[PDB]
């Protein structure tokens, strides 16, 4: 095992555990100290204003198992501190018959048991568990725990009748899944149900969704309501909130609804952020965010989706969320998005970016797997004065259109996502910032043009505004993590409406994924404009490449170049001519970003362990 | 629910939980504070000389489940003190994937991990578990924990490779069971194996048996040897120590070997007690004690047995224990005998006495189930100068015979059991003792003759020596827990060699068991004697009736008379005549015994709880 990054990579599978720990590792984002992580969980803003973030965690392993809540906190979403207790950075772990198979995703009741922050989580026990298996009632249940020390530790309710687990009966037969309770308050849903509470007797101020589906018949999001205000044991099933078909797709802009939902949440937004009105705010829109499984040929069979919904009240005192339009939260290697309320009328969303080593070839050598996305403010994106000749505009696929009275312009509404401003400000202020001169891409443009200032390592951000002709067939974008021999190309092709990440040359190491990422991006053309513009922001953080377009489209992916000098960046141009020109402006490079875990040393590995021969006997966890 | 014990019992199933807590409850013996108990476990004499006793425990329930180690200590086997920690009187409980289904029986390595007392116990996980089910490897494994505070708490080794569980591979396929590790030192077995240690490389000073069997092919006791002295992770399977046939019986004196062993142990004894020689003591005998299941039509399908064995060394460096003779440790409602070494060359044995309410009709009303037997010194019982005309003597069923050189007398050898002297001394000294005049039972004897002094409650002991003619057909014994309407009759019938406990009138409450208990007792006739003698000792302790004959035969049973005055006792006589006379002498009543738990109040119930609907979903525990 040579770690010489000035020459071609050897056989890196001969390298020891965690010998590649720092080589590809993000430094500017949320990530576990070591080992396996997946979904964000237990997210809440604490009483002191700081953010608590939990995550599915398996320390000292590089595959999933004994799944626990790891946790940390931050005052600005950006610089984090690990909790440290008797179980290291874990704060909830399998410990009881009802959750011994895994402490799965959960969400926070801010004023819960005895007034304390309280988590409702999926407690798993033995038996087949999965949407493609024959799962039985009891394998996935929902349980409570509360914290008296602001998330340093959690106390579970006792096991038994009238205690944990608090939700165990399947609301319908033959479920594909029954997990990921999302607890939320909703003046909107309270107002809608107020005339029917005699039918169900459920009058509490908290709702909870549980994610699942029905074998052979598509995904389901089940709605529960807290039976009585101030009491947290009894939750009453109202009915299915979202019902989709077996591998149903709303189309090219909307992924696929698969066979089962995971990590679903419910929110209400307006142009400024979170909306807490009862329906009276005409600018507010109800949204569901949700993962789906088995509706995708790649990306671990997982789509992270969202839908705008219109609520209807059923005669039995339940709610049907009718999908109005449907989109994708991130088009790349991310999943398990969670959202949570933040002071100042905000709803903040964060997901999990998995590695691109699906055959587990170099995972042990890493000594870790996974990171978070950046934290994102959700809001209703409104585009005014949109031209009716915008191609495909009235398909209204992942957006809505409202015509002006005279029919000559359109207002477009969709889900907006932008990186939280605290992170952008901290990144910029800690970086060496190069404001770059605008670049006109025409007949003289090379395929690749390095920026006039270059990054110094694998931790940087780029921004640019690409102005295209309305009938362009030119392509342009950014190349990142680039040397002569390794590079990753981010292209936008307005003619096809496709944003791609080409990774055929991303790394000399051949075991990592190299498939082309793809997102659809609608450039809403503005009335009177003779051009259309793509604002593209790119974060490069170790191996993470996280792309944002127009405060709307997100695409997270991975690149693992071996060579030490595969850190360069610049502009890409294809088919730019004297006549078909691409004007690039607002160009800026931020080199360095922020050290997100300042108390951690560079190498936080504690080694890796094997569960031994019993792992295969129990059949629950891979064991490593 | 009336608790009026001066009139006939009502419908006691209407009574609330623990309303009958004190009514039938033993006071003079080891018993949990409340709830369910079964097998003794984790028995050892601590460094300060006191006795640690563990037991299988399920607090606040009256059926088995979440099985844990409850514990207490005593300086004299007789007066006990509960441990009190974060889990009450529990000291080990299900907490890890490998033992979440139950912390089953285990035994003590006195100088174990880091020099501390260490328990090797059966750690159970999910899956079918039982001799009549299709159990799979991994469901029962063996794990270690150690104590740094003399049994107040135990620290388990970590889960994983080279740690817990330490024994997990089945030594043969298709096991009926794989549990109850019994760890012991044996100069005898070390000497026998010393010439073969190159074959196995196992050279440690601790052995361990594991109890089980093979489907369709009878019970097995598997022998392991610690691989290396001072190291406790690696245990090497040598081979089967005891192999018996599917429902094989050695005969009328020996119960039945069933299909699977439980709670088996290995010891070596001589006439004084425990023997720790290498084979050089010609008075010493090797013994195995073991429970069997599914070889009995009643008594919960459980025989608590013992066998004298002769060890042979196999060519592969293992030991075959060849059964020389085979007996019964207790003939009544007891099981799960454990034995442990005690200072002064002693081996002390104690078992579990179950209730006689197999349909669980009044268990909730009790608020508890189960007690221990008394603690018993084991030794080799030797009877000298036995007459060769003793009927059935040369069948040598649960004893051995050695003829004198001249053939006119026999030395009989068998397993001896007697109540530990500390308990007899404490009982006697705390009781009101009545030494009774001898009673000749002849033609004038009534069926029942009350003693001249009577007990004052349900806590007393009786002794008597019954001298019978060599050709008697008379029966005699003791009646206990007696009023006019309720009584329990203990008869010996020398002609049939049967000791019986007739319980047809034991209680007016009809839901308790009323079947006749039966033990075989051999009166070894002495050369020159014109009579044969039965020394009978009886302990009455709440509902327990525990009978000892001749420091050899034990029979534990239950009687639950309702009436407050069903406490009397006296002599029984049947077929005594002028010619066929029974001389009773050495008669003594001890009224009161000892308060075995002086710190406990009379009612230590904490109420009972239900596990809720998930108990049936998990399918592991009854739930109550
Ligand atoms: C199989 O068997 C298993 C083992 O028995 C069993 O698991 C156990 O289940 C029981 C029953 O559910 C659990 O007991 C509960 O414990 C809760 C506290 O849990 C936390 O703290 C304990 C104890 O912590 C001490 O000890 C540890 C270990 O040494 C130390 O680390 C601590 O620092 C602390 O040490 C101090 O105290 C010790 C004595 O206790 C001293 O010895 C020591 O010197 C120190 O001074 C921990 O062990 C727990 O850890 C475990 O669990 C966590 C998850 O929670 C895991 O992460 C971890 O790994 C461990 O597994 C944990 O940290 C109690 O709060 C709870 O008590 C209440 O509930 C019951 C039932 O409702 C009531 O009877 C009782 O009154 C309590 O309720 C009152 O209080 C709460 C909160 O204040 C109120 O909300 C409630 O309304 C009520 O209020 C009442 O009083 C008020 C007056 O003040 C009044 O206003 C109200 O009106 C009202 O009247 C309960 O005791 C036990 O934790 C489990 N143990 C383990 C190891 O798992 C398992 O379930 C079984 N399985 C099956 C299938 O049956
Ligand atoms: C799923 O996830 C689960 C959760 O992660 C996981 O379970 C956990 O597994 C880990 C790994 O096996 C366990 O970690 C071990 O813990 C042992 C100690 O366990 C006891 O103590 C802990 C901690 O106690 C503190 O905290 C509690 C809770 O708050 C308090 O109640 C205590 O009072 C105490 O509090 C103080 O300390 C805190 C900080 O720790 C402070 O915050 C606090 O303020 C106080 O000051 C308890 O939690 C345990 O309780 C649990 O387990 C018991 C059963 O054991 C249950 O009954 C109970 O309900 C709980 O479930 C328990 O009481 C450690 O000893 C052990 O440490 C060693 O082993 C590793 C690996 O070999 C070594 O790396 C390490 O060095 C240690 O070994 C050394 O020391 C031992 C003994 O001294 C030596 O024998 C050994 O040779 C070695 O010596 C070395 O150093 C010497 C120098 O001194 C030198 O001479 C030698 O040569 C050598 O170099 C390990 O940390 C953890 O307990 C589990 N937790 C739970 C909750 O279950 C589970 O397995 C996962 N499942 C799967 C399937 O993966
Ligand atoms: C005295 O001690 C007990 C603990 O032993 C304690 O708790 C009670 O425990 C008993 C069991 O001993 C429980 O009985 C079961 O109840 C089930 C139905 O329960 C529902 O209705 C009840 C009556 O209105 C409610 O009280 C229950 O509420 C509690 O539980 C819910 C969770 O569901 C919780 O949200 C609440 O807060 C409460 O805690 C609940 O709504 C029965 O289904 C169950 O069924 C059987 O048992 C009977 C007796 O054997 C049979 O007659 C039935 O046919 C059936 O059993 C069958 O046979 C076997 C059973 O193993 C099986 O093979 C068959 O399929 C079939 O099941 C049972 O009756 C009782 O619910 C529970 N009460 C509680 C928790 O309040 C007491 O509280 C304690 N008393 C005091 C004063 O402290
Ligand atoms: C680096 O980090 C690892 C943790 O990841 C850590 O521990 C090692 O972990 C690996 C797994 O990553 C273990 O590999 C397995 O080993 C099994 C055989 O193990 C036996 O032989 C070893 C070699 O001599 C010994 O080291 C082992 O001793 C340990 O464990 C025993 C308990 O058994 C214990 O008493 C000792 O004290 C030691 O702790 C042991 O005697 C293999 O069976 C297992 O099998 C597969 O994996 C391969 C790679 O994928 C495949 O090539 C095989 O075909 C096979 O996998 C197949 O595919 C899948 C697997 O999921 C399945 O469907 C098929 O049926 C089939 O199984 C595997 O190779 C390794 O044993 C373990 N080492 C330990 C604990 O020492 C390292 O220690 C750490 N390094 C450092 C320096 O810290
Ligand atoms: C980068 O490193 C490679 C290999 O060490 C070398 O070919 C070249 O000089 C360096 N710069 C490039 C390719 O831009
Ligand atoms: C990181 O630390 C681990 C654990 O000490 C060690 O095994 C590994 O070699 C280290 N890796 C590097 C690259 O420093
Ligand atoms: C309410 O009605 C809907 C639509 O028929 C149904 O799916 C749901 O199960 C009902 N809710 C109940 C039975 O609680
Ligand atoms: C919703 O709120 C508006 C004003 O904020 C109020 O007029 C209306 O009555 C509310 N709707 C309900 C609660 O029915
Ligand atoms: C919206 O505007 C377009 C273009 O003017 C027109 O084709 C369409 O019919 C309009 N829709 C409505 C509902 O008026
Ligand atoms: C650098 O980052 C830290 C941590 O996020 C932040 O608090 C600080 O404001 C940043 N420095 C600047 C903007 O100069
Ligand atoms: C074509 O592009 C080059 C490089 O940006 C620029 O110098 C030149 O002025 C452009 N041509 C025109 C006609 O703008
Ligand atoms: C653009 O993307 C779609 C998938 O949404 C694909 O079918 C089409 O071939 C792509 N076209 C080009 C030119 O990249
Ligand atoms: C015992 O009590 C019963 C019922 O109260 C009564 O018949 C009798 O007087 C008492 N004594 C007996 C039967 O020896
Ligand atoms: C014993 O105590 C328990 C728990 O407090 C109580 O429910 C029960 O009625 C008591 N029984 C008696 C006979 O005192
Ligand atoms: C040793 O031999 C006996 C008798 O054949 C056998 O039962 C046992 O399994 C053997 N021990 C092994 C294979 O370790
Ligand atoms: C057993 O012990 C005796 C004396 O106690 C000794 O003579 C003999 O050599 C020992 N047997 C062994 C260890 O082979
Ligand atoms: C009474 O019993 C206690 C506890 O076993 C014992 O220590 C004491 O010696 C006994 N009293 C006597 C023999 O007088
Ligand atoms: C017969 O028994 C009675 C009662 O023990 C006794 O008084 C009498 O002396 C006995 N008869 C003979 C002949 O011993
Ligand atoms: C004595 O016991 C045996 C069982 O061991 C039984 O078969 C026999 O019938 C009994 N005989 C009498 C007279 O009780
Ligand atoms: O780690 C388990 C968790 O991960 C998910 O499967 C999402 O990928 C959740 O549905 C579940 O709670
Ligand atoms: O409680 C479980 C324990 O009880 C037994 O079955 C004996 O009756 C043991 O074999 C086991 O360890």
């Amino acid at each position: 095992c040579s770690l010489d990054q000035t020459v071609a990579p050897g056989n890196l599978t001969l390298c020891g555990n965690a010998t590649l720990f720092t080589t590809f590792r993000p430094k500017a984002r949320f990530i576990a100290p070591e080992g396996w992580m997946n979904a964000p969980m237990g997210l809440y803003q604490r009483a002191d204003g700081s953010i608590h973030a939990g995550y599915q965690s398996h320390p000292k392993h590089i595959q999933w198992g004994n799944i626990s809540q790891g946790a940390a906190y931050s005052s600005d979403f950006t610089s984090w501190t690990d909790f440290n207790g008797s179980e290291g950075y874990k704060t909830i772990w399998p410990s009881q018959i009802y959750d011994i198979r895994g402490v799965f995703d959960g969400s926070i009741i801010k004023e819960g048991i005895d007034g304390y922050p309280t988590i409702l989580y999926t407690s798993t026990s033995f038996g087949p568990l999965g949407a493609t298996l024959n799962e039985a009632e009891g394998t996935e249940t929902q349980s409570l725990a509360y914290t008296t020390d602001d998330g340093a530790s959690w106390i579970k309710l006792g096991y038994g009748a009238g205690q944990n687990p608090v939700i165990y009966e399947w609301p319908e037969t033959n479920l594909t899944g029954f997990r990921d309770p999302y607890v939320f308050q909703s003046p909107r849903l309270e107002a809608l149900l107020a005339n029917t509470t005699s039918i169900t007797n459920a009058t509490g101020d908290h709702f909870a969704t549980i994610s699942g589906g029905v074998h052979g018949d598509g995904a389901r999001l089940f709605l529960y309501r807290q039976h009585t205000t101030g009491e947290f044991i009894k939750w009453t099933y109202l009915g299915p909130l979202v019902t989709t078909g077996y591998k149903e797709s709303y189309g090219e802009w909307s992924g696929n609804y698969g066979i089962n939902f995971e990590t679903a949440g419910v929110t209400r937004l307006n142009p400024a952020g979170a909306a807490w009105d009862n329906g009276s705010d005409t600018t507010a829109v109800d949204f569901v965010t949700f993962g789906t499984e088995q509706g995708r040929a790649d990306h671990q069979n997982h789509w992270p989706l969202w839908a705008a919904v219109d609520y209807e009240v059923r005669d039995n005192g339940s709610i049907e969320a009718v999908i109005a339009y449907s989109g994708v939260q991130d088009w790349g290697r991310s999943y398990a998005y969670a959202s949570f309320p933040v002071e100042g009328y905000r709803q903040v969303s964060v997901g999990w970016i998995y590695e691109d080593d699906d055959n587990v070839i170099l995972a042990k050598q890493f000594g870790y797997q996974g990171a978070f996305t950046l934290f994102r403010d959700l809001f209703v994106k409104v585009v005014e004065n949109v031209s009716p000749s915008t191609p495909g505009l009235f398909e209204q696929a992942s957006w809505s259109t409202k015509n002006s009275t005279d029919g000559m312009s359109v207002t477009v509404t969709t889900l907006g996502q932008r990186v939280v401003p605290e992170t952008l400000a901290a990144y910029k202020g800690n970086s060496t910032v190069s404001t770059l001169a605008p670049v006109m891409l025409n007949e003289s443009a090379a395929a690749y043009t390095p920026f006039s200032s270059q990054p110094t390592d694998r931790f940087y951000a780029l921004t640019g505004s690409f102005e295209f002709g309305l009938n362009t067939t030119a392509k342009a974008g950014f190349r990142v993590l680039a040397s002569e021999e390794e590079y990753t190309d981010i292209w936008f092709d307005p003619a096809s409406e496709n944003l791609t990440v080409v990774r055929t040359a991303s790394s000399l190491i051949k075991s990592f994924g190299n498939d082309t990422e793809l997102a659809k991006v609608k450039l809403y053309e503005i009335v009177g404009a003779e051009s259309k513009t793509l604002n593209l922001t790119v974060f490069v953080d170790g191996s993470v490449i996280e792309i944002y377009a127009n405060d709307e489209v997100a695409l997270s992916t991975r690149a693992y170049p071996w060579l030490a000098n595969s850190t360069g960046a610049g502009l890409l141009a294809d088919g730019t001519t004297a006549g078909d020109v691409v004007g690039v402006s607002g160009l800026e490079l931020w080199d360095g970003l922020v050290d997100a875990w300042p108390a951690r040393p560079a190498n936080t590995s504690q080694g890796l362990v094997w569960d031994g021969p019993t792992a295969a006997m129990y059949g629950l966890f891979a064991g490593y």
